[PDB]
């Protein structure tokens, strides 16, 4: 699936954690912009 | 972590709980305005 908001929770900076890597979180809101 | 819309769901009204208080919830949308 493609990675969303809504299957995915935030929580605190990436600084902490180990071996973390960079991709896009496509926020649904964005193309909808009603 | 804050009491927003995404972890609690609505069931009701809260005249039939026992010992309910009343306080604020984050709706993350409003910040947003879109
Ligand atoms: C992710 O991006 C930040 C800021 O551009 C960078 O400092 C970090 O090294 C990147 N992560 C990786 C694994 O390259
Ligand atoms: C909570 O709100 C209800 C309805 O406005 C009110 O009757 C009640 O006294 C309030 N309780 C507190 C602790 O403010």
């Amino acid at each position: 699936q493609i990675i969303t908001t809504d299957n995915t929770f935030v929580s605190g900076n990436c600084d902490v954690v180990i071996g973390i890597v960079n991709n896009t979180v496509y926020d649904p809101l964005q193309p909808e912009l009603d």
